[PDB]
């Protein structure tokens, strides 16, 4: 069901919104104002993707999750409690979240085609192309 | 001590801005669009104090939270698991967790005028008189 | 066919033009600025979708309604002839209206999609996207 | 009476805000940008005009029309049904329209003087200044 | 004498300043920040037409009037010593005043056109335009 | 007639935009800057005053001047060949030359109302709001 | 008691509001441009002040006062009942106003740091910095 | 295969690039400023197809091409070595070119849904849109 | 003599000031918005050149031309007195003057070369850049 | 010959536009975002000197170049066909093509010196300046 | 005393404008942008604080310092005269600096409470939030 | 040695930098808003003076100077220990050291052209253009 991956992917984005927080107090190394300033615009990214995937579900009839609880419930992304970093490590764990959301986006527009809602086909091919893009660039910097 | 109450904020912080999307969601009636609205603004300025309480805990040579395991945890504030309200009810709820915001603020200022800590003063009282502020207003929708 | 469908639509909006600027004069209440500024918002709104379905007309080489008298003639809306209304009243008109077009841009887009018109197709699922957000937006004032 | 001329003026303004669009879809010649973009300020300001002729026949204590029927019904404006034209077309026409409205704000202004209302003289007055600049231009363009 | 309705009006401006100021901080209801933010306009506009009628009054020769206590002592607008408010009352008080002051702007302009100074009669053709639209919305609120 | 006086007018404003530009140069004193700026933004309003009554001429359906030798013909401005004052000089010749089209500006108004000219009518009075206030603030200068 | 001060610095606020509009008006010399807005400046300031106090006397529990009788009453502000001025002369009354808003703000802020009301110490800081400011700004034009 | 017409398009797309500033600096005739905007609108939307068809064939793990040498090789852009044009001509060669892009991405949407890049599908559909809004405009010009 | 110049073509731009208002008001033609823009632009092109001479020659201890009768008998630009244009004979009109003005602003240059006036120079090869530039387009206009 | 120089460094300035893309879509590193920016602005740069040295060549009376085929046959720009870099090969590369640059604007520069045309030097002294600029900056990067 | 502290820290603050722009020239590495840009930051700050301090001095009845001289001689900030340098060694340097300035503004801070100087106190408060956010970040780039 | 001038040069921008902070800070009289505010622009111009000589003489492959010490050591500035001024003596300082200023960038201009270095004599002068300027407006105030 559509509003069931929707519900899945809003609770990654609060608990990415977490994540990349740490990663943008604890960056260590001559790196630090770049991973600093690019982590500020990822989770910034992330605030705008919960609520729009909240507001996806509520248009559609269904209800968003309300709690961080649910969110700790229902996310595959498992929250980081390490507190340095170099900023390798913090690019290797973006990528790998990034890839897991590139797949579902992927699983949510397949889904959303086939019920025959194509507003949410829209906003997960306009997410894929971000995800895309991103990723790219952060196999770009690892190479 | 000053950064345990900081900590204890940075929790606080996160956990509101999953409640007031909350309400930013699911507040019903013709009261809609002033409260979808004026939600959005409380949220944002929630990410911003999350982000600042994270960073003077940094800046004083502490580890801020780095989970929303850890906030629920260091949390005094209720999550909502309902997902309707009227507008007055948001008011309610908000204001709660105000006072009690307000109260800590008070703690943390008396605290670090007493450790010494005067930048963490100037913080709190800036906080406080926002907090100030919004209670006074929000004690006046609900008159 | 496509083009039939888009003609009928910019018939519809500029009804919708016309009818929203009624609401916009002739609301009463302590509600009149909030719905006097929404209605200004949902007017320049249907000015702009009027020209894009004429203008995408053009576009497929066929001719867009050149008259306020085709337009009365091609419109499902109602003309609303009353001048006086509380807000819950305009909220609901402008509902039941948008739902409609909800209705027919899903038939444009199924349609287009048929034709393998795809510029077509992601106008109708953009303009989808919005009037799914102002229906749950319009469902959740008069909840 | 003021409000019978104000009335009869945001007729005018609606169906010339439609047969502007029409020239500013079907103009053809090396003339198409300049025309296309000069058409579109030409319908925006009557969009104004419309509103602002209605809100001051609401403020006057009467009923501004509120359906496309009234306006079809209270304009003096031919619809345009032709759906081409060269730039020397649809200027010799927007100027015989400008002429009339010219007309008539001289009435609604002598007539408004007359009564006393001097808001609907300045409005009236304001509104000559603006049609006398475009009737020059408009010469201007044909000579 | 112009300049003489001038000075009322200057004193009826300050007054109301501090009056609309009242408004500002003592409304209640859910209803608070659209009367805050409405009545911050309202008294800003205030400020405005205290300075220009001033200035006009020295532009013609004559002094301004230079203390609260030449204005308390021209008004014919009464203080509010009340300090709770729904709404409704603030607009009914507001709508009262706003209907004073029209009366005497076409007494100004009245008087103007006689003495024929036509600066002043634009003047005030300009503001009784901005009382009637004002007027108007204020009806609408209470209706 | 209407026509003539706006030519009279054109004429000086042409004049004074060169005059004023002397006063820009060759002012001396510790006076500089304001009186520098100051008649920069003088001269600016001239030009302005210039091309808008040069295009009421053209609008009235007659030919502005277009040579500076029918503006020295038509000025009653004097001319100054003078290349060297104090700010006080300045704003004397200044005034005087207000004084001059304050008049004018009169007399203006006078004959298009005489003649049913409104347009002109607002015109005149708008540059006369303008002219009184800089003969004001030139008179608290001189004082 | 704190919002005893603050009431008193509210009545001054408006006092010189009106006052500083009297030197606003009333200024002479080849200084008037810089005075005309410098003053402008000021009481714009004041017109905050006046806002932000009667504010924090709301948030604290009171009642700011709310006529113009109240100011009068409360103010330790001479009004000025004179209409013309020389620079020196309003730069002298300014400074002394400000040095007796110095004063009880020192005042303020020495009580609320008595009462634990730390947001009023910071509201008094921030406008003693200001002051003191304005007083060096102010000595050096009169020296 | 969808990186092979991806290579294609941008292989015209920086052919298109310097052909239509060949338009920019070589239009003659009464026509030149609108022309020479209007090109210059035209190459740096072709300068931003260019990158970002370069950046989706990285994206999708292959290489965008890197010499005007390839560019050369790959595009079905005839290069214009003529040097003079009326703007008649350049409408028709950029027309011209505009139909053969609209047939490319046509087919580079039919692959994309083939092979399930519905990231390629949103950006090709995106790029037909603004092709077939231009593709109008041109006709209309020539017409 | 450097100075000299600068006085010549000091009166060549307030002339060219007047002559192209003429042009901008008297344009006739489906070309009229186009050149009476582009006109406007020129105009005040020629107001900063006039004063930007008139200032280098008060640099350089010379006193600049102060009224229009000296720019007159300091110009070598002919007025016009027709009052009605072809964008064509609009034209050929300001590229005869601009040729003017080049021949001149290079003998300007090479003059202040030889005077060692490296100022005056950079000054003479700016203007020169801009002159070759309309030049340039003026003639692709006309061909 | 001036213009020759010209059409040589307009051949490079297109061929580094194109060179610069490669190094944006194909730089590898923790350094990509940095490089990513700073070649976009590169080339941002490039394609402005292409146009202009284009626009001098056509006001000079002569044909700039309009082909990529004339490009890369003027050019003496080592195009790039590699398609992976770290950072320092891109600014090694990107140094070496500089050097050539500004060897080449020398030679503008002096080859216009002796044939009088000044502005051309204005020009080739102009890009220089931003020539050494990045010249000494990327030496720096280097080093 | 205050003031003595004061001069101290205006004698570092334009000691450490001048050592922060040795490392925004003589910085070396593929770093270069990234410190060139931070120390431009980093200066214009000591510039502001620089001219914050010297205000307060003048404000409290003292003199702030005048020239270099004072400077050098009050300053406990070493001069730097090496002229290259890796990014690592800029922060080791500003790191040094900081820690300097932190501990200072310290005793500012305390100094002025105990004279009951509180608008120092809250500008030596504000300016240790900023150095304790910039030693943080400088520590983390260093780690 | 252009490079020699340079460095002079530089050393005399940060003793300007100072010295104009001094009249910032201790002017004198009724004129003390406006030599403060133009005080600070022309600081400001020496700040970027100081960073624009400093990397000139980087890009030359020389080492500006590092240090105050420096400074001081090659300035030909005397530095102002005097705290207290009138406007006059102010713009007297100033005019003495621009013509100061003045005179070297002649020389360097000379110098680099001898030289070959023409990047050199664009920069100086351009900047001789501003200084002249700057002279023309002080002699204007001391006039
Ligand atoms: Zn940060
Ligand atoms: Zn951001
Ligand atoms: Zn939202
Ligand atoms: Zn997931
Ligand atoms: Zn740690
Ligand atoms: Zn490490
Ligand atoms: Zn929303
Ligand atoms: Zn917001
Ligand atoms: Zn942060
Ligand atoms: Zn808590
Ligand atoms: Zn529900
Ligand atoms: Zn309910
Ligand atoms: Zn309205
Ligand atoms: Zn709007
Ligand atoms: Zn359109
Ligand atoms: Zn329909
Ligand atoms: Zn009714
Ligand atoms: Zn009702
Ligand atoms: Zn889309
Ligand atoms: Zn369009
Ligand atoms: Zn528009
Ligand atoms: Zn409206
Ligand atoms: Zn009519
Ligand atoms: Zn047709
Ligand atoms: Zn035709
Ligand atoms: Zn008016
Ligand atoms: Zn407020
Ligand atoms: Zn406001
Ligand atoms: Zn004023
Ligand atoms: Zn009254
Ligand atoms: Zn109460
Ligand atoms: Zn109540
Ligand atoms: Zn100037
Ligand atoms: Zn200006
Ligand atoms: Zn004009
Ligand atoms: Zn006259
Ligand atoms: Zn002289
Ligand atoms: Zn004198
Ligand atoms: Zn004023
Ligand atoms: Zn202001
Ligand atoms: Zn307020
Ligand atoms: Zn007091
Ligand atoms: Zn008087
Ligand atoms: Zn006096
Ligand atoms: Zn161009
Ligand atoms: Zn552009
Ligand atoms: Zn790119
Ligand atoms: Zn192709
Ligand atoms: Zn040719
Ligand atoms: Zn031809
Ligand atoms: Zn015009
Ligand atoms: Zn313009
Ligand atoms: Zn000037
Ligand atoms: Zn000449
Ligand atoms: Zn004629
Ligand atoms: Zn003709
Ligand atoms: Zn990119
Ligand atoms: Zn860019
Ligand atoms: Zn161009
Ligand atoms: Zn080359
Ligand atoms: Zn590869
Ligand atoms: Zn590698
Ligand atoms: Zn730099
Ligand atoms: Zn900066
Ligand atoms: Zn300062
Ligand atoms: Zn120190
Ligand atoms: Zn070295
Ligand atoms: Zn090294
Ligand atoms: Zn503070
Ligand atoms: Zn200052
Ligand atoms: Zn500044
Ligand atoms: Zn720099
Ligand atoms: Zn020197
Ligand atoms: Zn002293
Ligand atoms: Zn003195
Ligand atoms: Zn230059």
């Amino acid at each position: 069901k559509t509003f069931e991956i929707l519900k899945h992917l809003q609770a990654d984005a609060i608990v990415l919104f977490m994540k990349v927080h740490n990663f943008h107090w604890n960056v260590k190394g001559t790196d630090f104002f770049n991973v600093h300033k690019a982590t500020e615009e990822i989770y910034e990214g992330f605030a705008d993707m919960f609520d729009d995937l909240a507001e996806r579900i509520a248009q559609l009839g269904h209800h968003p999750l309300v709690t961080l609880s649910e969110a700790l419930k229902l996310t595959r992304v498992k929250e980081e409690t390490k507190t340095s970093f170099h900023s390798k490590d913090i690019f290797k764990e973006i990528l790998e979240d990034y890839k897991h959301l590139e797949k579902e986006f992927k699983e949510l527009s397949n889904t959303a085609e086939k019920e025959g809602d194509k507003v949410t086909v829209t906003y997960a091919d306009d997410q894929l192309a971000k995800l895309q893009k991103s990723i790219w660039m952060l196999q770009a910097h690892l190479a």
